[PDB]
């Protein structure tokens, strides 16, 4: 009755997982907590088990990452570069099944799931040349024979709670930058693909223990809000990067700050894009789709809020209308399927509140709407029409492939739109407009994390920072100097000389 | 007769070498110049045959290279990162056999080949992640309305000449930085190491075919100095990589300056160790050792001067002679053997002149000084004392193991000292002073480009940018932001108002 017990799924077993699985690693695998059963949503059906952490189990992998970090951070940043490059290598072994244990487990369809493993892989390679980058800059000194450098070292122990919808990368995101960087780091996944967060916790623990480093370096926890919780108040957790809900990420926040700690927060997303009556509506429309229907809805960045320009809102509607009907829905493993399932009943439940709630408020859905009648937890892309740019529904961050159409007139008013929710994510532009283009990028134009022109609010690319503003919660992740977070600065004054000349010319004496 | 046709080096058809190779790649393998062999400096027994570069040769390679750059420049930086990558791990699955045909071609020990070999696939995982990095910043305006954006491009063909001491490493340096920087290349190796240069090529061009990418990105033209002239003259050569001695690149220098092109000189090094009174000894003998003898003395980064402060002189001279006589010769691909060869009998012919002119001029030999007598070109390695600082034999750079020793009394002097040669490669002091050493890294400290503390004078690694200055040419290569060499900047205003407000203020 466990698929990775029938023939067919047998491929899951290339992944070192079993009927049950150890979900707590920290140089030695165990997990004395609740054992979780995980299930594909495309079906129902479910797929194998995972001990989860215990307290206990917490606690001990806690101190053993401690112990770990004392001689990982010994390890000069080239050497621990060359360590997540093996992690790369290992992550390209398995790419395909390991994609297809996303499009299992979370539901994504397989290019997704294998565009995700990529991402990690290419973060990897990433984070191999930064190891020999990251540093700060020797400084001239005002006093004569002093030096003045800034110093980063590691903070420690950086704690990453990641959630169900990209089970893979933002992890992969976190340990590649953090690892290089001198951390060592302790996973808590979602409840819900503890499967995935178990298999490539077993790739990184075989490179860690092929190269004889103790695994606590990259330790997991499987567990639920109590586990994270715990991370959120424990002293020794130097950083925690968490990416989940704003309402959670709100409470991270608090107890992190509470302590002392660092957070670095990934939250909701309201995304925008919006059509002026000079854009490329063959760029539009597509580009619309993807971004409000990929991955069924379930991206942070994922559209949905889409202005479009009174002069050609009726078409692109009709257009957007039209593409819909022609989305192959299926299996997210099967070819030709472009959208799969949602990743729980509790979000087809949510769903259809937002349908309703939207309908409450004065919207039209115009397409889909409805749960469709079909094994697992399947709903229609939906698009829902004629509400008011404020609706309290379209201010709402719902997880979820409902896209909320609105006309505007003019520029200032539809960028005022964009930035008047309280999330800040991404936006996107679909213009010809030079000025129009630099003004949406410059102090009136859009206020989100991530501004794109002509492309969708997903999808970004991992050699800039990934992150939000206002409730999105400030953190950023991947490139440009986004590992400065994993790091402590110091500003370190060095008198090499036999005096002791005070800043500003101050005389004392 | 030839090694690649006896037994027991069949290894080197793990290159896909053979009697007689191509030494013209540029997607194609090709070759109508003169045919070359080249030899094993440790038994001068011939090992395989090259055919290299016709002018007509070089003449269609350029056009190709430059017809692959329209290619190449427009694959996004990420991407052209991502071939690299391979390079790198192509690298990696054939260190041991490239290893190993640097020691027999070239001639140094195994265990530097291979690390040789190693610095080529790290600067590759180091340009994989520059690839997702290279730009400038954008800049405020002081106008409304206007943008400023720092903008770098290819500059296009980088020509890349290379010396025979590092004939894998210093390549691989320009090769996987002006590649992620959306060049394309066209290398002319040494003469005497055409093996090396072909299963280079080899492994790279497995890359781009497998890639869908025309070969013409990595280009090579086996050569002479009819080659490298060419190159020096070329227009369609947007920026030449020389590694060679100073006296041929001043004159690729003059050659490239005159067409208005771009020039990347690496040349001599005369590079000092300065041992002050405080130094720890058992840092400096051996660090002095292996920077003097490392690759037979035949690094442009190799230690030639050897200050050391009078108190300690005796004593430091005295350990280095008893630690020289511990240096084991044999054959480079011998795993316990630290020395091996050096590259031509023209390098023993230049080490015994230097030596006797040490002696005409009053020095001292107190250790070596002479060749050896077994097959190859072996010279002892040599420590000659007693002459002054500003010698003529000590201000010249002899690409041979000899080391001149002086004595030093004050920081001021022995500091000057080290500026005063025409070279400025590399340098080291020894000493725990820190006042001293943060002197040593300023203004009236190291004129060089490697200025070292506690460490011999070679040895770098790829995170730095590498080079020296004054007569060393001024070049850098690998690391920091050595890449902006390769490519051309733009500084660019983008008017997106309706309004044209001039700079500074100026109501025209
Ligand atoms: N320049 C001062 C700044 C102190 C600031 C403070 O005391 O709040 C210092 O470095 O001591």
């Amino acid at each position: 009755t466990l698929l990775i017990n029938q023939p067919q799924y047998a491929w899951l077993k290339e992944l070192g997982l079993r009927e049950e699985n150890e979900g707590v690693y920290n140089g030695s695998w165990g997990g004395r907590g609740e054992v979780i059963t995980t299930y594909c949503p495309a079906n129902n059906e479910p797929i194998a088990r995972v001990r989860q952490a215990s307290v206990a189990d917490y606690e001990e992998t806690v101190k053993k990452a401690r112990e770990a970090w004392k001689i990982w951070a010994d390890i000069p940043a080239p050497k621990r570069g060359e360590i997540v490059r093996q992690i790369g290598d290992a992550l390209r072994e398995k790419i395909q099944v390991l994609g297809s244990l996303v499009s299992l487990e979370m539901g994504k369809i397989l290019v997704e799931g294998v565009g995700e493993v990529q991402e990690y892989v290419d973060i990897c390679d990433y984070a191999v040349g930064l190891s020999r980058m990251i540093g700060g800059p020797i400084l001239p000194s005002e006093r004569s024979g002093h030096a003045l450098i800034e110093q980063w070292n590691p903070v420690g122990l950086v704690g990453i709670i990641t959630a169900f919808s990209f089970p893979v990368a933002v992890y992969g995101w976190n340990n590649a930058i953090a690892m290089i960087c001198g951390n060592v780091c302790l996973w808590k996944g979602a409840p819900t693909t503890s499967l995935i967060s178990v298999a490539v916790t077993k790739i990184i623990a075989k490179v860690l223990e092929d190269n004889k480093l103790p695994g606590a370096i990259c330790s997991l926890t499987c567990g639920g809000a109590d586990i994270g919780t715990a991370m959120a108040k424990d002293e020794r957790v130097n950083l925690l990067s968490f990416t989940g809900s704003t309402q959670v990420g709100k409470q991270v926040g608090l107890m992190v700050q509470e302590r002392f700690g660092r957070s670095l927060l990934e939250l909701g997303g309201n995304n925008a894009i919006i059509a002026f009556e000079d854009a490329d509506l063959s760029l539009v429309v597509p580009s619309a789709l993807f971004a409000a229907v990929g991955t069924a809805g379930q991206r942070c960045t994922t559209a949905r809020r889409l202005f479009i320009h009174e002069s050609i809102h009726d078409e692109v509607v009709n257009r957007l209308k039209k593409a819909y009907a022609q989305i192959r829905v299926g299996n997210p493993w099967d070819p030709n399927v472009l959208y799969g399932p949602l990743h729980t009943k509790q979000a087809v439940s949510m769903f259809l509140g937002a349908v309703e709630e939207a309908k409450k408020e004065g919207g039209t859905v115009v397409y889909g709407g409805k749960v469709m009648d079909r094994p697992g937890n399947y709903v229609e892309p939906t698009i829902v029409t004629g509400l008011g740019h404020d609706a309290s529904i379209a201010h709402t961050e719902t997880f979820a492939p409902i896209l909320y159409v609105f006309k505007f007139k003019n520029e200032e008013e539809v960028f005022a739109w964009n930035n008047e929710v309280k999330q800040g994510l991404s936006s996107s532009i679909f213009t010809k407009d030079l000025g129009r283009i630099f003004r949406w990028l410059g102090p009136k134009g859009s206020d989100c994390g991530i501004v794109n022109v002509n492309i969708p609010t997903s999808g970004a690319e991992i050699g800039g920072a990934f992150g939000g503003e206002k409730h999105t919660g400030g953190g950023r992740e991947s490139g440009s100097d986004a590992w400065k977070q994993y790091m402590r600065r110091s500003t370190c004054t060095i008198n090499y000389s036999k005096d002791l000349p005070l800043a500003q010319g101050i005389k004392f004496q």
